[PDB]
């Protein structure tokens, strides 16, 4: 039951109950409560507690939430400097979960390992 705080702008990842994924700056938003469950060492599924959906990365680079687990719902969790974590798609292996400075999700296809947009600070 954490909250993923993105370094690019200062937005918390959010998972809405309709499938839409985005960021907010309000820390009391109930849709920013997440549950990361490891499938093994280094691989996690990220689910939005309220919405009961998993974060998924689609083939066009989009981020959305799906009610059931698909091979687009898994990500390698890797620790970066200063305790920030990054989540890279186990399917689209060079694409990273990320948020643009405006709060809207960045397409995984436009991401890369040195961007600030992929860095998340996990908070209870
Ligand atoms: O593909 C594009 O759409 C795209 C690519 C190019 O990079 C650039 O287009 S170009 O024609 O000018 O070459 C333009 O880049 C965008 C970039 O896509 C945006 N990233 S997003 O917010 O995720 O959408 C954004 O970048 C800003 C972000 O905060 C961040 O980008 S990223 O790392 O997450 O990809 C990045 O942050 C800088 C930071 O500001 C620096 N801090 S300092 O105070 O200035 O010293 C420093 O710490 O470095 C980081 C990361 O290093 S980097 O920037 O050198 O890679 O950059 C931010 C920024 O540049 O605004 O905006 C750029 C520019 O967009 S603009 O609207 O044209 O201004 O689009």
């Amino acid at each position: 039951p954490k909250r993923l705080y993105c370094k690019n702008g200062g937005f918390f990842l959010r998972i809405h109950p309709d499938g839409r994924v985005d960021g907010v700056r309000e820390k009391s938003d109930p849709h920013i409560k997440l549950q990361l469950q490891a499938e093994e060492r280094g691989v996690v599924s990220i689910k939005g507690v309220s919405a009961n959906r998993y974060l998924a990365m689609k083939e066009d680079g989009r981020l959305l939430a799906s009610k059931s687990v698909t091979d687009e719902c898994f990500f390698f969790e890797r620790l970066e400097s200063n305790n920030y974590n990054t989540y890279r798609s186990r399917k689209y292996t060079s694409w990273y979960v990320a948020l643009k400075r405006t709060g809207q999700y960045k397409l995984g296809s436009k991401t890369g390992p040195g961007q600030k947009a992929i860095l998340f600070l996990p908070m209870s």
